[PDB]
């Protein structure tokens, strides 16, 4: 640090070695914490940090190569992103200033078809955070500021706008099953038909451009399906058919699109997770309903509503719901001395009704809190992680002229309104410590070759 | 209770308790709250084959009073 | 394990089901059998058809909830 | 779910634990003949269709930083040994 202190007080030239590795990112790759902190605590930073050469590969902006490397040493750089107010700390009038000039590059290398040398993203360095699993660098206070900016600025407002035009089609369906009557088939349904057919086919632009994808997919062709007798004279059974799927799964989605305004993206996560348990629930379900169907059935048939196999499904069916007294059922036929398998109808009761209640749910919750501890595990980087991509996707499709007016390089906010990176420390410190022991035992042996030896020889 | 009581609306229009879409809600929130007789609301009209739409009234069934109730609290207990 | 009780279940109760091939048994035992074994064939049915999967947890749950099983036998004939 | 978590403290382990076990039982039973054709040595796959290492590793780094200033030790016993001290005897 103090040779890269001296001759960076002098006028010593920033250049590049021709692998285009240049005097910041030589000090990344070696993991040299007290160097890259000179550079950042000194002056000709700026000039230090303008000459990544872009065509290099494996030497690219050294902001991400921070992150890459070095993660310590970005949280002192965006310390230094962190501006402030006066000493007195007045609750009425507190000044604090952010700075997002070392968390994203400018955006005319963010998509350009003439006079562009790379392809870089739109939020460079906090990829970098999320590629690497930066989580310290993530829940920064200047790193959180920076989503949040991004959130009210244009994040929001997709959401709205997605959002609006879900309910663009919500509201009309929702409109057109109250007012006529089901099962059938004024001068108010004709607009309202077609502004389900508007939004579905926007539906089908917005899902052109996981679940999400497939519970639209029942929601845009049933849609079609409801409406298309303005088209083709369909029957009324298919209609209202496809009328039923359609708004049941429209407030299921829209559970979803609600969800989405917060931030917290596990959600989504654990729609991946229980889907799959309820995949896993309509085959155990139906293996049930065959499994004591069946055995009712034999074991019950002198009763009435046990009589068929239909019957006895369709009775096992409404215990599982929970309807059934079990007193008329098997209780009071029990003390009739009716019942042809006693002790087999009652332990066959103690499973259905107690057994396979209890030994089901301590299994679905244990294979729910196994797959979900497999989210929690990662929860708080997950939820920036998804945070961030669904803001680099959304930043790719945005125009550019868009973008020069919403964006802002400085937000002002008003509140008047580590184990790991600790023995990979102590690793570099006794690498150190071996390579020292071995330059000092070559001395050693240098001074026991070329000695006075004259009295003890 | 606006998804399963408009979609109970539709497939159960020709019973008596979903005539009228509050009636049709007010009978869906009676069966969250857990008080119907799933035997004279469903069962026993299908077996009658009075029921319009009886794979559907099924599937609906299967999800409004098992998956639905698994699938919340799977959720609800997860957030938590 | 637990799969070998399993199938003892079922491939017991099998042949005291289908006996009047070979030998005259009466049909309470017979139908006896019978409904412990179609009760347990689709036990087992969901057993193999979840083995498809490569989750091999299911298998490790089976050793936890029949503990958790016969446990809940003993304290709901006490309660 | 005390009983639940000892299972998933090492449920990625133990799922491809008894996933090679259910394989290799099943292989030590088939025949060999069956075994010449089914078996590949490579697979073409097409996509359109740390801790305690690191203390483990600081362990090894420091043992040999002990039998490098022990031997080093032995040098400098030496030098102080064999030396010309005339001036300040």
């Amino acid at each position: 640090a103090k040779a890269v202190a001296l001759l960076l007080s002098h006028n010593a030239d920033i250049v590049l070695n021709k692998q285009q590795a240049s005097f910041l990112h030589l000090a990344l790759h070696n993991k040299r914490k007290e160097v890259v902190l000179t550079i950042i605590r000194s002056k000709r930073w700026d000039e230090c940090l303008k000459i990544f050469s872009h065509n290099s590969p494996g030497n690219k902006c050294p902001i991400t190569e921070m992150i890459e490397y070095l993660p310590e040493c970005m949280k002192v750089l965006l310390d230094f992103c962190m501006l402030h107010s006066t000493e007195d700390k007045s609750c009425r009038d507190y000044y604090i200033e952010y700075n997002f000039k070392y968390l994203q590059c400018p955006l005319e290398f963010t998509k350009k078809t003439p006079t562009q040398d790379v392809i870089y993203e739109p939020l460079t360095a906090l990829n970098a955070m999320v590629q690497n699993n930066r989580i310290e660098l993530l829940n920064h206070p200047v790193c959180k500021e920076y989503l949040l900016m991004k959130w009210l600025a244009y994040g929001f407002r997709a959401h709205m706008m997605n959002l609006g035009s879900y309910c663009l089609g919500l509201i009309p369906m929702t409109i057109l099953v109250v007012n006529i009557k089901p099962g059938m088939a004024s001068y108010l349904i004709k607009t309202c038909m077609i502004l389900v057919f508007l939004s579905s086919i926007f539906g089908y632009c917005k899902e052109a451009g996981d679940i999400s994808n497939v519970l639209e997919w029942i929601i845009y062709t049933t849609g079609i399906i409801f409406v298309l007798p303005l088209f083709v004279e369909i029957p009324a059974h298919l209609q209202w058919q496809c009328g039923a799927i359609a708004v049941y799964f429209y407030w299921m989605n829209f559970l979803l699109y609600l969800q989405r305004f917060e931030n917290c993206g596990i959600f989504i996560v654990m729609l991946e997770v229980i889907l799959k348990t309820l995949l896993r629930s309509t085959v155990v379900f139906i293996f049930l309903l065959l499994a004591f169907g069946l055995s009712f059935y034999i074991l019950l048939n002198l009763q009435d509503p046990f009589s068929s196999p239909l019957l006895s499904i369709i009775q096992t069916f409404s215990m599982m719901l929970g309807d059934i007294n079990y007193r008329e059922s098997f209780l009071e036929p029990y003390l009739r001395n009716e019942l042809a398998h006693p002790v087999l109808s009652f332990a066959q009761l103690v499973s259905f009704t107690i057994f396979v209640p209890i030994v089901l749910m301590n299994l679905l919750i244990g294979l729910a809190v196994g797959d979900i501890a497999d989210v929690q595990k990662h929860a708080s980087l997950k939820r920036i992680a998804m945070q961030v991509e669904l803001h680099t996707s959304l930043e790719k499709k945005l125009p550019l002229w868009f973008l020069r007016k919403v964006d802002q390089k400085s937000t002002i906010v008003y509140p008047n309104k580590s184990l790991e990176m600790e023995i990979l420390k102590q690793k570099y410190r006794l690498k150190d410590l071996t390579f020292l022991l071995e330059k000092q035992h070559e001395l050693i042996k240098l001074i026991i070759q070329k000695m006075e030896i004259i009295s003890e020889t």
